[PDB]
């Protein structure tokens, strides 16, 4: 989901 993409970004 969308928050998993943030974990990737970081
Ligand atoms: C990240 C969405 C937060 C809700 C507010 C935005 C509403 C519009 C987008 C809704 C997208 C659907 O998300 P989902 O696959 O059910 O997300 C599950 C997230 N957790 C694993 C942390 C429970
Ligand atoms: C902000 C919350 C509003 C709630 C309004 C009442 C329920 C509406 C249910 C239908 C919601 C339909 O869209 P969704 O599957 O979530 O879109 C996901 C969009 N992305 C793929 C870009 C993450
Ligand atoms: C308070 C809650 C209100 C509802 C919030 C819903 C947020 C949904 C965000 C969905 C973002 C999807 O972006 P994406 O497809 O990965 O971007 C692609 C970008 N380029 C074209 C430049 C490559
Ligand atoms: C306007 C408000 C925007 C809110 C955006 C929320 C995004 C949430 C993303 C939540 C990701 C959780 O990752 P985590 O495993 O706890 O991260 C660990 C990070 N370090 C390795 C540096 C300690
Ligand atoms: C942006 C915040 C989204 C919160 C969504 C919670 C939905 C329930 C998911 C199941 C419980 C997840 O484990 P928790 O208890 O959160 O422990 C993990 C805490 N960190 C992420 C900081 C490592
Ligand atoms: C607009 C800015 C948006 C920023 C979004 C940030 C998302 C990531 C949040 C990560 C939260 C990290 O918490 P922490 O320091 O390890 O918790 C310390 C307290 N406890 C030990 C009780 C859990
Ligand atoms: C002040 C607020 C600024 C908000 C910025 C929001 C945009 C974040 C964009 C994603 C950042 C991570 O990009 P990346 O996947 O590692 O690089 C490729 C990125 N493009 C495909 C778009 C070229
Ligand atoms: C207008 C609203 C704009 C909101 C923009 C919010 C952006 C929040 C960004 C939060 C960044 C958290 O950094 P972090 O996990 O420690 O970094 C990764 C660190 N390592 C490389 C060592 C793993
Ligand atoms: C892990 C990333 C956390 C932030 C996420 C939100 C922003 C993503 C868009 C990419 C931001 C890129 O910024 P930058 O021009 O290279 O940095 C400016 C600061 N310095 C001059 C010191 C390098
Ligand atoms: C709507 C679209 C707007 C896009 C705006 C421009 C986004 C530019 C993203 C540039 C991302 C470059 O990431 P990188 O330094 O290779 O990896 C991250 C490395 N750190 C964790 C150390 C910071």
């Amino acid at each position: 989901g969308l928050l998993k993409r943030i974990k990737t970004l970081l």
